[PDB]
C-alpha cells in the first residue's frame, strides 16, 4: 500500500520523522517578519541516513546547526505554491531510530502566505498592530522549515517575543510570560503542546487581546471591543464539549479556548488545538451561527486526533466532523433540526457541483492534488459529499445510534495517527463485519472516486424545510399581480435558519424579476438583517437579479470582512453584473495589498485579474 504526500517536498515519514519542534522567535512588526530558530528533533527511519529534506516557502535561512556546529544545506528552485526544498547534509550518518536535534535560524517574508500583518487602522482598537497565522493546508512551510505533511505528528514548545503591550497566543497551553532579556520593550510568551499534532495545526496570534471566561475550560479571546458580545455568542460551548465527549470519547487537549479574529480571517473557523480561531461574522447576536463552534469542537476528535495522511484524503477530516457537528446540533435542538441541516448541506453540495460542473475532478470525494494548490481545490465537496456518504451509511446500517458506535470506535482505533480512505474503509468493514452484504451494496467507486452528485441521495425528514420551500415557490411562481399578496407576516413562524433556507432555495433559481426583489425588500426588509449568512444570500440574490441599489451594499460587505465564503462570491457576482464590473475590479485592486494573502490570490483568480 504505497502512499506519499504529493503536496510536500520534504523527506517523507518513511525516511525520517519529526518528533518535536522547539520554536524561539520574535515578532517584528516594523519589518513584518518573524525571526528565530526552529529546533527540530528528528528521528531517522532508515539505516545510514545522511541527508534530509524540509519544506520552506519564502523563508530566509541564516544557518543550520547540529551538535553545536554549522552544517551544509541547499535550497532547491521554487516549485510554485509548494515552495522550495531545503536539503540538509547531516554531519554523522544516523542508524534507524536514532534521533538528533537540528536547529535552523530563519526569518519569514512579509508576503508569507501563512500570515496576515494588520496595521492599527485594520484593528478594532486602532492603537496597535495585529498578526495571525493560518497554516492549513500547506502554509506552515511559509512560517518555518518543516516536514509540511499531516502524515507526520510532533509535539512542540515555543517562546515568542513580542512588544510588551501585546499578547501572544498559540495552539498550545500557555506556559507563562516574562520580560525579554535581550530587549525590555518586549515580552516572551511561552507555550507547550504535549499532544502530537500535524504541523498544519501550529497557530500564532499576536495583538491587543483580552479574555473572558465562559465555561470551566474555555476562555474567549478577542480585542476588548468584541469581548462581551463573543462571550454571549459562544455561551453554548461548554455544553457542546460535553455532547462531543459523549460521542467522541475523552477530550484530550486540556483547554478549549476561542479566539475571535479581525474580519479578514479567511474561514468561518479553524480547529487549532486548545485555541479554536473564529470569524467575527459569527457574532449575529442570537447564537444562531453556533454550528461553526460545534464543527470546530468536533475536530478535536476527527481531524486533530485521527488525521488525514495527505490532503487527497481531506474528506475524512471534514465529512466526519460535519457528521458529528450535526449530531451535536441534533442533541441540542432535536432530530428534525439535524435533518433540516443535513438537507441544507445536500443543497450546498448541489451548488458546488453545479458551480464546478458535474465531471470536474474537484467534485470527487477523494481528489488527486498533485500539482493542484489545495486553496484552489478547496470547496464544500469534502464536507457535504463526505457527510452525505456518512448519512447514507448511517441509514443503511441501522440508524444514528449504531453509526455513532462506529464513529467512537473509529476515533479510538486511529487516535494519534494519520490515515487514508482505505484505512477508513477497512475499519468500516471490520466494525460492520456482520453487515458486509449491506456494505457491498454501496457503489464505492462512485461515492469515492467519481465526479458529480453521489449515486444515491439519503432520506431526509422535511418538516422544517417545507415552509422554506413553499415560500420560495410562492415567490418564484408569482406574477406581477401576485406581489401584493406578500407581507411581513409570511416570515413570522420562520426561525433565522429557516429564513436563511428560504433565501438559499430562492437563490438556486436566481435571477428573479427585479420587481420581485424590490417587493421582497418592501415587505421583508432584508436590508436591515445583519446576520452574515442571511445578508450574504440576500445581497447575492439582489446582484444576480440586477438591482443597482444593492451594488454599494454588496461591495461594502465584500471588503469590510474577508471570510472567503462571502467575499469570493460577492466579488464574483459583482464582476458578472455589467453595472458593477468596473467597480468590483477597481475595489479589488485598491484593497488587494491589505487583504489576506490567500484571499487576495483567490479573488484575483476569480476576477481574472493580474
Ligand atoms: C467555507 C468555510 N468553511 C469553514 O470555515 C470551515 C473550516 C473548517 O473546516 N474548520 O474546521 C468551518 C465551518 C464548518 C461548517 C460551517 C461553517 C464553517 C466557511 O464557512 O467560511
Ligand atoms: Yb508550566
Ligand atoms: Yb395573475
Ligand atoms: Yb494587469
Ligand atoms: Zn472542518
Amino acid at each position: 500500500p504505497e502512499i506519499v504526500d504529493t503536496c510536500s517536498l520534504a523527506s517523507p515519514a518513511s525516511v525520517c520523522r519529526t518528533k518535536h519542534l522547539h520554536l524561539r522567535c520574535s515578532v517584528d512588526f516594523t519589518r513584518r517578519t518573524l525571526t528565530g530558530t526552529a529546533a527540530l528533533t528528528v528521528q531517522s527511519q532508515e539505516d545510514n541516513l545522511r541527508s534530509l529534506v524540509l519544506d520552506t516557502k519564502d523563508l530566509t535561512i541564516e544557518k543550520v546547526v547540529i551538535n553545536g556546529q554549522e552544517v551544509k544545506y541547499a535550497l532547491g528552485e521554487r516549485q510554485s505554491y509548494k515552495g522550495s526544498p531545503m536539503e540538509i547534509s547531516l554531519p554523522i550518518a544516523l542508524s534507524k531510530n536514532q534521533e538528533i536535534v537540528i536547529e535552523i535560524s530563519f526569518e519569514t517574508s512579509p508576503k508569507s502566505s501563512a500570515l496576515q500583518w494588520l496595521t492599527p487602522e485594520q484593528t478594532s482598537g486602532k492603537e496597535h498592530p495585529y498578526l495571525f497565522s493560518q497554516c492549513q493546508a500547506i502554509h506552515c512551510r511559509a512560517i518555518l522549515p518543516c516536514q509540511d505533511t499531516p502524515s507526520v505528528k510532533l509535539t512542540y514548545t515555543a517562546e515568542v517575543s513580542v512588544p510588551k503591550e501585546l499578547v501572544a497566543l498559540m495552539s498550545a497551553i500557555r506556559d507563562g510570560e516574562t520580560p525579554d532579556p535581550e530587549d525590555p520593550s518586549r515580552k516572551i510568551y511561552k507555550f507547550i503542546q504535549k499532544v502530537p499534532i500535524p504541523c498544519y495545526l501550529i497557530a500564532l496570534v499576536v495583538g491587543a487581546l483580552e479574555s473572558r471566561q465562559i465555561g470551566p475550560r474555555t476562555l474567549v479571546w478577542s480585542e476588548k471591543e468584541q469581548v462581551e458580545k463573543s462571550a454571549y455568542e459562544f455561551s453554548e460551548t461548554e455544553s457542546m464539549l460535553k455532547i462531543a465527549e459523549d460521542l467522541g470519547g475523552p477530550y484530550v487537549w486540556g483547554q478549549y479556548d476561542l479566539l475571535v479574529l479581525p474580519p479578514s480571517f479567511p474561514y468561518g473557523g479553524m480547529e487549532n488545538p486548545c485555541l479554536t480561531f473564529v470569524t467575527p461574522t459569527l457574532l449575529a447576536g442570537d447564537k444562531s451561527l453556533s454550528n461553526v463552534i460545534a464543527h470546530e469542537i468536533s475536530h478535536s476528535w476527527t481531524g486533530n486526533l485521527v488525521t488525514n495522511k495527505t490532503w487527497d484524503h481531506f474528506w475524512l477530516n471534514e465529512g466526519h466532523t460535519v457528521y458529528l457537528e450535526r449530531h451535536i446540533c441534533g442533541r441540542l435542538f432535536g432530530e428534525k433540526f439535524r435533518h433540516f441541516n443535513a438537507l441544507g448541506g445536500w443543497g450546498e453540495l448541489q451548488n458546488s457541483v453545479k458551480t464546478f460542473g458535474e465531471t470536474h475532478p474537484f467534485t470527487k470525494l477523494v481528489v488527486d492534488l498533485t500539482d493542484i494548490d489545495p486553496d484552489v481545490a478547496y470547496s464544500s465537496v469534502p464536507y457535504e459529499k463526505g457527510f452525505a456518504l456518512l448519512f447514507y451509511l448511517e441509514q443503511l446500517l441501522g440508524g444514528p445510534e449504531i453509526f455513532l458506535g462506529f464513529l467512537k470506535a473509529y476515533v479510538e482505533k486511529f487516535s494519534y495517527k494519520s490515515i487514508t480512505t482505505d484505512d477508513w474503509k477497512d475499519f468500516l468493514y471490520s466494525y460492520f463485519k456482520d453487515k458486509v452484504d449491506v456494505l457491498n451494496q454501496v457503489d464505492w467507486n462512485a461515492w469515492l472516486y467519481s465526479p458529480g452528485l453521489p449515486p444515491i441521495k439519503p432520506n431526509y425528514d422535511m418538516t422544517l424545510t417545507n415552509a422554506c420551500i413553499a415560500l420560495s415557490q410562492r415567490w418564484i411562481t408569482a406574477k406581477e399581480d401576485d406581489l401584493n399578496s406578500f407581507n411581513a407576516t409570511d416570515l413570522k413562524d420562520l426561525s433565522s435558519h429557516q429564513l436563511n433556507e428560504f433565501l438559499a432555495q430562492t437563490l438556486q433559481r436566481a435571477p428573479l424579476p427585479l420587481g420581485h426583489i424590490k417587493r421582497m425588500q418592501e415587505v421583508y426588509n432584508f436590508n436591515a438583517i445583519n446576520n452574515s449568512e442571511i445578508r450574504f444570500r440576500w445581497l447575492r440574490l439582489c446582484i444576480q437579479s440586477k438591482w443597482e441599489d444593492a451594488i454599494p451594499l454588496a461591495l461594502k460587505m465584500a471588503t469590510e470582512q474577508g471570510r472567503m465564503k462571502f467575499t469570493r462570491p460577492l466579488f464574483k457576482d459583482l464582476a458578472a453584473f455589467d453595472k458593477s464590473h468596473d467597480q468590483a475590479v477597481r475595489t479589488y485592486q485598491e484593497h488587494k495589498a491589505s487583504m489576506h494573502p490567500v484571499t487576495a490570490m483567490l479573488v484575483g483568480k476569480d476576477l481574472k485579474v493580474d
